[PDB]
């Protein structure tokens, strides 16, 4: 019993991380195999950001330029280039903790954690979702950059997120292990803002199902609803419409409880129209949309990784 | 930016974790040098657990009924004694990921990092406090005995929690690595209650220091108060009473923002007496108390370990 939110065991990323310095900046890598992976904005200086033309800046850097340093131990630099935003370092030594691993460019609404780090060492481990408008809310201060975000599934780390940026609003943005950001956001210190911060209505729902799992079930009620219906009531709260994929998603919660998704729909609507009138589920005070339907089921079933 | 629960990184206690079989019972145990420690209930059926007398019951086990198992490789058990609530296995190897650790009995208010695992393999990690009541609230279920908790600083891994028991509320009841339980808690199924969860002040404040230096400020007012009129509205509130001691510890987060603590306070009880009027501080529609003060300056701050 108990509902947290919980990240994966970080120890098998914990080992790819090093650090990087160019000349005057230092971020944190991805080392893997025989290639470290980092923002190709370890190149400038603050005063390039506002206008950087990468591929000008990269012109003057050689191999020698990427310090690249493992706990106490310097990497050699073999080769560098550039994709998208980021930089791909090979360096002479495949990294001896490489985990199974595969690069995934994840899609707005799911979860991973995140390995904040700085000078290349861990500082901490949290849990966050791509946002409809592909930002994060995460917690990522100077020197934070290229700490990333992951999933596991037993022995295999899907890597799928690369700290560059924070907005002035205080979220952040961040690319691909592709270096493709998500989201319209670029690598230049500019006005760009983010979009409406819509709540995950299918993230929603499944936490919803994983309260009841765990004895919060004051919010069930006798109604039912339909999808269009619902829908109407998601667009006023700015919640994503939930589709006929999203009911199937929640089939297993759904079958474990024996509560309708549609009834489980219900109980939203009200809790949308009326608050919560002082009450909390699962500790919280408002409702939660950063646990997908596969958190609610893996962790209300115990699945391990390593 | 950005403020979020964070745990520890769970690398260099990942690998101390190893499964505990004894008859027909599997739970986890901590494998540091050539110790295994783990929950000495292990040994019971689940008809024992109503009324067990482990001296008793451990009289018919021997080494060789303790089945210790390292990821794929069995560990070969060399002695056995009981301590408090834990057993010691001695094993023939010393552990080669061995941290360098601490054991610590941690004091209700503070923090630490969860490592849930089954069958000696880890699930996950999320942060918890032993509350005022010596229950911590965690996110455990049946085989999660013998995970532990923790906290790191530089390269030490300081252990103070090993979890042991659900209560019928839902929360949960464990020992420090000495196996003594936090609060009057025993390892049996009987009627065992908790008592007031009593909201950590100085971690609220804390927290308030936090959302100020991330720009969430709406809540500061033009009041200020006393430790003792303060402590009149905690008392109302089941809030633990401010002590100096707690003021003196708050001291580098008030000199930081240059917001007296009093102050806050103040803010803190115009928060209780009116709520949070539909508004949430750093994400949360309710007032947080699971970050210590020394967990806000670490957070803001980018302190790395390993
Ligand atoms: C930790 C001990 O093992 C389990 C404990 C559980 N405790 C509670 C609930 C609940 N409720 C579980 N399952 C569950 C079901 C369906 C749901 F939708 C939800 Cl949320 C939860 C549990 C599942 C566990 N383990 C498995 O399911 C293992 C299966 C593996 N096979 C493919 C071979
Ligand atoms: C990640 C890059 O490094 C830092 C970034 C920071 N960003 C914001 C704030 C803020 N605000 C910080 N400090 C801070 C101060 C006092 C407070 F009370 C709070 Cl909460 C936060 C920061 C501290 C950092 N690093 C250090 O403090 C290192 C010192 C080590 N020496 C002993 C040698």
């Amino acid at each position: 019993s108990g509902f947290r939110k919980m990240a994966f065991p970080s120890g098998k990323v914990e080992g790819c991380m090093v650090q990087v310095t160019c000349g005057t900046t230092t971020l944190n890598g991805l080392w893997l195999d025989d290639v470290v992976y980092c923002p190709r904005h370890v190149i400038c200086t603050s005063e390039d950001m506002l206008n950087p033309n990468y591929e000008d800046l990269l012109i003057r850097k050689s191999n020698h330029n990427f310090l690249v340093q493992a706990g106490n131990v310097q990497l050699r630099v073999i080769g560098h280039s550039m994709q998208n935003c980021v930089l791909k370092l090979k360096v002479d030594t495949a990294n001896p903790k490489t985990p199974k691993y595969k690069f995934v460019r994840i899609q707005p609404g799911q979860t991973f954690s995140v390995l904040a780090c700085y000078n290349g060492s861990p500082s901490g481990v949290y849990q966050c979702a791509m946002r409809p408008n592909f930002t994060i809310k995460g917690s990522f201060l100077n020197g934070s950059c290229g700490s990333v975000g992951f999933n596991i599934d037993y022995d295999c780390v899907s890597f799928c997120y690369m700290h560059h940026m924070e907005l002035p609003t205080g979220v952040h943005a961040g690319t691909d292990l592709e270096g493709n950001f998500y989201g319209p956001f670029v690598d230049r210190q500019t006005a760009q803002a983010a979009g409406t911060d819509t709540t995950i209505t299918v993230n929603v729902l499944a936490w919803l199902y994983a309260a009841v799992i765990n004895g919060d079930r004051w919010f069930l009620n006798r109604f039912t609803t339909t999808l269009n219906d619902f829908n109407l009531v998601a667009m006023k709260y700015n919640y994503e419409p939930l589709t006929q994929d999203h009911v199937d998603i929640l089939g297993p919660l759904s079958a474990q409880t024996g509560i309708a998704v549609l009834d489980m729909c219900a109980s939203l609507k009200e809790l949308l129209q009326n608050g919560m009138n002082g009450r909390t589920i699962l500790g919280s005070a408002l409702l939660e949309d950063e646990f997908t339907p596969f958190d609610v089921v893996r962790q209300c079933s115990g699945v391990t990784f390593q």
